[PDB]
């Protein structure tokens, strides 16, 4: 232990304290939103797209949005398997913990097995390093994967839950545990944290990579003064966590209210996808109740087309449900939602997100 | 009993304290911009409502006598305040109402303001004038210098996160001083309802009561316990005394803002409280019909009641809401409009509010 582990303690003078009860709000945040959970449901597959995409092209991947996206529309390469694994991994994060299991080691272990070879068919290094850091002994490595995984498990009060996502995310990097792997694992694990600590109370996506994509040379930068295991380094890499993190939650609310959703995203998006021809007008103007209402059914589409004989309108149905811009609620139902997430409307939809301000490349 | 000096200056406890939970658990409370379906207008009545009783209970604490079945007998009928001890309440009771209609979040709190507290609040009965003459009170020749560091610190540009504990400070240091003859303790309070105001507790709410003398009028020995223990000037009494003040206005907050839900409110007290007035022949059925719409819209006119008195003539509605605004179960939203609201702040109504009030847990006695 160059540095034990251990829990911070600043004075209520610093802005260590500042940061922890500002994120504390939007934890406790008790603003349910309006936006319809099928829909939701569609936003959170794509920014889990969004974080694979970035957590790999932080170790230097060179697949971008457009090719990874048109991969996944319709239609291999190593670099985009790279990606998927790392989507793997998040659903895998969202189903273990969504079964009430917890973060145990074999938890990270199999977090980092997906990592590399995602649901192909873990164990800590046996080699040793390759900054002024030193990476620990491979035989004291499952001591302090051991002595991490009981600290963040250990019953400490909620006040401390968010410095504890700051302190394990550096703590996992300065152990170093696996041959490779390592940056996307710590990643994922500073999700699971995020999860568990009650900040998806269903209507808000979690971009961690985001705090980290933005800036790069600080967040390696502060690693190094975290390294040192002296308070002022360790407190100095918690304030830039937790407020990175707070101005992301700032960002990701906006998609919670319906308006700023339907105005800004959804709507924009279908007169995207109208503009180059991949929707008519007819499509366009199902496609806009179904924004507005949520879901949609056949019948309700009279009145919406009434130049349309009865027949025309069943056509149009299944012509969207064929290209997946309408999919159906439930498995052999005949009410349908939006077609967001793995149809020709994700290009809209990451347009306007694009524009708004989510995406950066 | 001796003096002994004691810095006025902002504590700074560790992370690790009792007392930075106590302080974020209200910074919740401070920052939830709790949406309402209850009408401003609606609201403005409950309001004076508790201010009837934030005046009965800091008139209480200082050896007032007179319960809450005798106050509401002279707001209701008779017409003043004709005793000493009923002026007593009366003049805390229109104090509130100064601080709300002349003191918005953020704005300063000047000397004169404090003193303009303490002349109201003994009016009638050296009035905005200090002391010229257990923890003995500076001498009265310190008394101006030691009010001027007061509101200098109330009134400093320290960070938003020391508002709270500000609150607690300002209110010890106060009493510590003893800047007055009389009303000191009467004043304090008014004092502690206009720092939560200026800290911006009334901003993001439409509708957000506030009842600090709830949190000291509960216990009684506590409250000067933890004065005394404060009064020490020691770091760890100071501590305990904003520990006890903090966790005592979020466990207000808590009981208090239930208030604020539409369905609560109207179903828990409005509604209850219009029965009390029909149970004892006080309404009639078109009466009570009438004052139904207005708790669930909030204002009323009428032309509002078309359909809910089909059989009458707009003006017969007319002469039906005049018969209400005579009892003052009606009130008008201001002077000479002819929109209306509910009148639980003047009629029989406020007696069933207080009923319901304290069936639901909000009035000791």
């Amino acid at each position: 232990n160059h540095y034990d582990l251990a829990l911070l303690n600043p004075s209520f003078d610093s802005p260590l304290v500042d940061a922890l009860t500002e994120l504390e709000l939007l934890r406790h945040l008790r603003l349910e939103t309006d936006v319809h959970p099928l829909l939701f449901a569609q936003l959170k597959s794509i920014f889990h797209m969004l974080e694979s995409l970035g957590s790999a092209r932080i170790e230097g991947n060179h697949t971008t949005l457009a090719d990874y996206v048109e991969s996944k529309v319709e239609g291999s390469t190593d670099q985009l398997k790279e990606i998927g694994n790392i989507e793997h991994a998040m659903n895998f994060i969202d189903e273990h913990l969504h079964a009430g299991e917890d973060i145990t080691e074999y938890f990270v272990r199999e977090l980092h097995a997906m990592t590399v070879n995602g649901l192909e068919r873990g164990a800590y290094r046996s080699h040793g390093v390759s900054s002024t850091h030193l990476p620990p002994e491979f035989i004291h490595v499952p001591a302090y994967m051991q002595e991490l995984v009981g600290f963040m498990n250990r019953a400490d009060a909620p006040k401390y839950d968010l410095m504890k996502v700051a302190l394990a995310h550096h703590r996992f990097g300065w152990i170093h545990p696996f041959g490779n792997g390592n940056g996307r694992t710590v990643r994922l694990l500073t999700y699971s944290l995020l999860i568990k600590y009650g900040f998806n109370k269903s209507g808000r996506v979690l971009n961690p990579t985001a705090v980290f994509c933005n800036d790069r040379e600080r967040y390696y930068s502060m690693l190094a003064e975290a390294d040192t295991g002296a308070v002022e380094g360790l407190e100095q890499w918690c304030l830039y966590v937790l407020t990175g993190i707070s101005a992301e939650l700032k960002k990701v609310d906006k998609l919670s209210d319906l308006h700023f959703l339907n105005s800004k995203v959804l709507y924009p998006a279908l007169e995207y996808s109208k503009g180059r021809g991949v929707i008519n007008e007819t499509e366009s103007k199902i496609l806009k109740r179904t924004i507005s209402q949520g879901t949609v059914k056949t019948s309700d589409l009279k009145e919406v087309l009434p130049g349309l004989k009865p027949a025309q309108i069943t056509y149009q149905i299944g012509k969207l449900v064929d290209r997946g811009l309408l999919q159906p609620v439930e498995v052999g139902s005949r009410i349908y939602t939006a077609g967001f997430s793995k149809s020709d409307l994700m290009r809209g939809v990451i347009h306007a997100l694009r524009k708004e301000g989510f995406i950066p490349d």
